[PDB]
């Protein structure tokens, strides 16, 4: 009981700090952390030591020769804890020092610092579904369905708004932490809530959301419930979960930047399958129950784009029409996806002309 | 679980502002709301940037064509989330930046800025009733009924005032929004209640009142209950809910004003229907359940006025007769009304003399 | 639930200040209440204004000229509501600006202002009994009985001392509220209380109990449970409730004033009726239940006084036989007593020397 | 749980057979018995034996000088036990072998003896309430009130007819007794039930009612219910509970035998008071809290009489009005009445002619 | 509980035998019933004697001329209570001897008797939702939807099925009554089910549904359950409640009978407003609520006619068609229509040739 807790975080700590650090495992999609004592507060990511765990308890190595390196990527404040504790996202590396299967990051890095100089930058719509502990939607009748859709999206009421304090939580842990949180809102789907990240320019967009991830886990784990990503959770007339991704380069954002908008999904309008593959863990398959052309979606076999177009693969907003710069919305990323495909699919189709 | 929250929020959050955007669904009842972040507290409403938000998810536009306009109107301060935040009531417009149809405010303002000079004021007394998630009222026996009304009417006891912390948690989070809260009570029938706005001058009124109604069913969230206006929830010898409106001009607030009030009264009583019409969002449909000439009505086909008579159409208050100035009350808007349609119906009768 | 209650009510409210409003209502016994916004804090009674209710909704008046007034009385901090934030008791009048019917402090303190020079103290036992909103007594077996009387007159333990809470509550409220509360005790019945006030000088016994039993049922209200003030309200082998009224003016409280406690005794000998008719608001019909001449009463039909006599209508304590100064002790009064009623009686008898 | 008990209650007996014996208390409400072994089945009440039981633990004499007598009236079988054993209503006499002071049926028996050439018939409607173990009407919302009067009686339905299976149970066990039950039927208040005893002649009536009362009690207690035969068992807008006893003689049941029935009326008109006080256990007390004029009653104070009125103290029924003969309903009785008192009562003025 | 009901209910219950007289009460749409002990098992209703009830309690008359005569019309064997026992369905008159407001069936008698040549046969098919005592569908999750419509219609499983013991009581009950029921299915939504009685001639298709309905309200009751026959019990995408009437005469059974089925079918599209006032007892509000076009029914405001077609006004079933004989089915009546006032309209304006 979070009572007793919190007579036990309430005692000074001391000169020592706590630091979690937290990676990606051999799934591509689950999170995982451990925490160290340090004995000072580092100043930034730098100073932390690397680390290591078992990979074979993860699915990532051998039990024979089984620890993975921890190599400290991104730092923030934790909420949890508070200061001078810290969150530490990691990179996993093998026994030979080579990147993990799942560590999407390296390479997005690189391919992040070569286009610097158009500053890209990132606004990703995590969209979550709150689950009872029984894999039932949080709030939902028992063995059953609420009312149809329709009253749920961004509304107020204990009859729809399901799940609040989880939300208002993790907004606040987010801002704590560091995490560049744009806002929230309540989605279609009863006990689905939104958070929105950015913008990020370049790697920070997938720092930020995979801990903008942890926090909101953490959190939901204190309220007893479960956060799930996935682009489906309830199969029929529900809406699905997405993981739209706003993008625009400096160019984009100037006067006019339209005309590079319009470049810009010009050349997505080419790679659609590269990056439906890109945009779901497994390759497709997810965004497969999602992508149907119903439910503020499009058909996952075909690419459009349109103006203030919630059924469009691509969206440009009102707002960017009129004013003639700003930045598009890509609608076709899953709930599920990771942040360094997704993002790096864009530079590679949008800035470094791949086909 | 609460405590677990408070935990949360008592996080310092640092330089970043949270602002939430409320608005007026197709419905004409409905309240909307979602959060953005701003890198600083503005230091009042036209600092607010616009915004838009999915009209295809709240009946008010076509999903291929579904963004729709935010303009902030009215900003207060936030009591679920404390200073820097904010509350910010905004008009909804559409694609071609013309009103939404449920947007009564836009016109209403016009209104108002036009007859400022009689700075008219309103007073609005919204009831509501207490409800449990199953639909039943709030304290009510399971599956039945509590004893009959006469000891709930501001009451005091748990065998009688069913709900008072929603009730002393409204008034707070009101007064820390800046919402011009005027007093609460216990009402007629159990587990409903009822908190006065006002006066408030002009456009102000819509705006408080509707974020007033947004707190208070945000409050009523935390507390795992429903806020109902519907202005008959329970049929039978129940009472219903009502939002009479009370009124003056400042012409019927200085000496003799009285004069100025049986005016406007002789006026309201040549147009009940355009009133009625206007005094819920179904267009009379609503107040016929509730406008009986019982349980404290006047009938909705029967226009009357009377000194302290809680079954007229309008009632002089006691104190407005003796000292021959202040203001009369209207009685037929139902619970459930806009107040936009509701203050702007009185100003087109009784000053700008419209008539048809 | 109770914890999101209060961090609603730690949100700093600024400038406008809360004033509850309290009254009695048609049944002589009813309290009731209603909340308004004021601009500043009032520093006296008299700086806060009239006001008026539904009085078709408390059985005074009806709905067709409903408005009746309150008038301030005695104010008092809010304890609920903290400061700056008050209770106001209020007198009630009619339409015609008469006395309600139920409205007794209105002679009462014209009877006092007679005697002013006499400084007539008085000291109040309030016992009351804790019940379930089930209707049974606080912690009792559900459905059954305790164990038999002994164990509970000021006891401690979680077997014996049922509901403390809310007496260690209403104690702290009422030092705040600035009610002058002498004391407390567990009383012989299981779940059953007692709270002293006093001594209050002429009217103001009578507003600092009203207030005191205001604050009680509110407390018990917070704590989800009802206080009965019914003077029997289990039959059979249990205590029941009074609210012994102790009296002395300035020269019963000098050197030999037991002179005249002892005239006051003999004047009250001679007039037993009209004081139990005077004792609780049924005339006598409650306390038929109670003044059985068992469980530490009298009779109701016989008067009797006593040293140390708690079977006596009139007890002197042995403190005031010994130091042949201070008090009486009136033990007749029912614990459903209006104070105004039985400090006005009081007065007639012994200090006007009235007989009738 | 009952699978157990009727698992032995399949075991054959035996050439024993069980009587058990059946007496009216101290209170003269409540009934007592107990059971005997008896070697062979008693072909009539007059092959039992005499018996007794301890007086002193029935409110009925004093522990030191206990036994008390019961001597068969009326035999019946016993539907709990079933064939070959007994149910036996027994008179209650003294240590000294007069009548207990709640033996009405001694005088009773008397009285029909010495008109028995007049035939006189009664036929009675025992009102009752079914109540839960918590003191609450079965079926009743808990702490709560159903929906108002209207539905329930004759209803069918789970939402309206609360507790049919104690009915049904009743009425067969009856029949099976060899009472002579004449009709049942849901009353107004939910959870009110009738059954209608006749018609029997003389003395038979009040036997016959009082093992129909005995054998509801019991049922009652299978299922876990109470019935109680208060006449007003919840206070308000609710039905209270009679005992109509409809009445005949021989004269009255013949041709133009209404000639005669309203001669019984004329007479009982002048002995109202005397009547009332027959009329319940508390010699009126207990109809003060239902013949209030409302509810299907007459008022307690008035004497009146009406062809089909429910109004009425007494009623002809329309039937009787139209053929000139039958019977009258004397709507007075309280449904915890004594029925050799009302009985003796009507005999007394409408037969023997008596004035006092 | 019921095996404590049981083990009374296999009592021989002797010479004596039970009748439940049932009506039609003040609503048009309530049944009331209750019994009376006969002194031998009647073979024909003729034999059974005229009764009469409160009228008072039933909304059909006032307290002071109460009495309204019960005079048998169709008699049933008694499911509940079994053999000798009866149910008796009655037709209601007031005190001055003439049919009561909702007595439906006295004229409907006439009607019937002018074409007893022509051999009127009807089907009705009962639609009902079975509720929770709390209001809710039986088996739908608490407050809550189950899945789609689909698998419901005629389906198997706890999963889809709910409420089948009722189902299955109901048609053995019926089988045993006498009551001539044709068939049963699980329907479209979910808790929704369906019998058919038929085919009956004449004025014996009102007293066998009416009797039908009486032994469903009376197992669900045994069931602890509720049936409704309101026609949308559930808004929205979920079925509403028919009870489609099936029709033929002697000539439309015989050879190239689909001529006069269509004549029929013909004089019915000329009079569609006069048969949506006699399809439910509110005159065709209650049938708006249903009568969409949408759940498979015809929009009220239109006639049609077709082979097969569930969205027509009348359908002329495949069978029908292919045969060229048999009889046509007016899929307009709402599940709570009044049988009489039904069948009586289909003779009117087919037989006997009304307009206007
Ligand atoms: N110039 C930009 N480049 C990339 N992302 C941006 C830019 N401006 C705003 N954003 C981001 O786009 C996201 C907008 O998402 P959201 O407000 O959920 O809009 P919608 O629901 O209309 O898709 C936010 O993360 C915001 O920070
Ligand atoms: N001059 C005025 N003009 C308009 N409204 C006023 C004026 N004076 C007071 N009011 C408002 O009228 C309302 C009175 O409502 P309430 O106190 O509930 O009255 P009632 O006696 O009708 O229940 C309050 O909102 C109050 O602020
Ligand atoms: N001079 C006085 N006049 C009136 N009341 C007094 C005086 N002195 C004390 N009292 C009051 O009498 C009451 C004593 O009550 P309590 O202690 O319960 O007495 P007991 O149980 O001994 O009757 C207290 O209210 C106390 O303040
Ligand atoms: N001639 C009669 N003399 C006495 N009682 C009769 C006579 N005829 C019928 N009764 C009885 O009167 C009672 C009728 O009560 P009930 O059927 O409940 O009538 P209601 O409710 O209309 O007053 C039954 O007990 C019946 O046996
Ligand atoms: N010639 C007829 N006249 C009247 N009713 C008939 C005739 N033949 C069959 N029926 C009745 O019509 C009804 C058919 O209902 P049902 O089987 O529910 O039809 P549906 O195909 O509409 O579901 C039954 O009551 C059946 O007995
Ligand atoms: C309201 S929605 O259009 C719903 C999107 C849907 N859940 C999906 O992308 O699958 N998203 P948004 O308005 O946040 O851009
Ligand atoms: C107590 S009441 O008369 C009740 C009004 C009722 N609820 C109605 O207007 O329907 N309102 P108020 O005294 O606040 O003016
Ligand atoms: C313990 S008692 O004697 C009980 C008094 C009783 N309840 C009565 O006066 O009815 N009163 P006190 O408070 O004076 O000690
Ligand atoms: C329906 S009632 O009028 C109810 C009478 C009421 N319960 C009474 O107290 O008398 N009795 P009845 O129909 O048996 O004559
Ligand atoms: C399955 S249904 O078409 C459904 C009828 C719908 N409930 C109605 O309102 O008629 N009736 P039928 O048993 O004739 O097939
Ligand atoms: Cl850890
Ligand atoms: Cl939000
Ligand atoms: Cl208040
Ligand atoms: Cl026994
Ligand atoms: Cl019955
Ligand atoms: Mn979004
Ligand atoms: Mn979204
Ligand atoms: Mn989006
Ligand atoms: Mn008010
Ligand atoms: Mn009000
Ligand atoms: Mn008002
Ligand atoms: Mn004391
Ligand atoms: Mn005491
Ligand atoms: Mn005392
Ligand atoms: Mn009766
Ligand atoms: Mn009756
Ligand atoms: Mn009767
Ligand atoms: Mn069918
Ligand atoms: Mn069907
Ligand atoms: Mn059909």
């Amino acid at each position: 009981n979070k009572g007793i807790k919190q007579v036990y975080m309430s005692l000074p700590q001391g000169e020592k700090v706590q630091a979690m650090y937290i990676w990606i495992d051999g799934t591509g999609e689950g999170l995982r952390c451990k925490t160290r004592t340090l004995d000072s507060e580092p100043k930034c990511v730098e100073e932390l030591p690397e680390w290591n765990f078992d990979g074979s308890s993860t699915l990532q190595s051998e039990g024979s020769n089984s620890d993975m390196y921890l190599v400290p990527a991104a730092m923030f404040r934790d909420p949890f804890r508070k200061d001078p504790n810290k969150l530490v996202l990691c990179e996993v590396f093998k026994y030979n020092r080579r990147p993990a299967e799942t560590n999407l990051r390296h390479t997005c890095k690189r391919i992040m610092d070569m286009v610097s100089n158009q500053h890209p930058w990132f606004g990703m719509e995590q969209e979550y579904t709150l689950m009872g502990t029984d894999g039932h939607p949080f709030g939902w009748p028992s063995n059953g369905f609420p009312g149809p859709q329709g009253p749920y999206y961004c509304g107020v009421g204990a009859d729809r708004a399901y799940g609040r304090d989880i939300v208002e939580a993790h907004y606040r842990a987010c801002l704590y932490a560091g995490v560049k949180i744009a806002g929230t809102n309540a989605e279609v789907m009863p006990a689905q809530w939104e958070f929105q990240i950015g913008p990020c320019e370049g790697i920070s967009m997938g720092d930020h959301l995979w801990v903008a991830r942890f926090i909101l886990h953490r959190v939901c784990e204190d309220f007893g419930v479960i956060a799930t990503f996935d682009p489906k959770p309830i199969p029929g007339n529900w809406n699905g979960a997405g993981c739209h991704t706003n993008f625009s380069t400096k160019a984009m954002r100037e006067e006019n930047g339209l005309k590079y908008i319009e470049e810009a999904i010009e050349k997505l309008s080419k790679r659609h399958q590269y990056h439906i593959r890109a945009y779901d863990p497994k390759g497709g398959l997810d965004n497969a129950r999602r992508l149907t052309g119903f439910h503020e979606t499009s058909n996952i076999n075909d690419f459009s784009a349109g103006v203030a177009n919630r059924s469009a693969s691509i969206r440009i907003p009102r707002t960017v029409g009129q004013e003639k710069k700003g930045y598009f919305e890509d609608r076709r990323p899953s709930a599920n996806c990771d942040p360094f495909s997704v993002t790096e699919a864009l530079i590679r189709t949008c800035l470094l002309n791949e086909t």
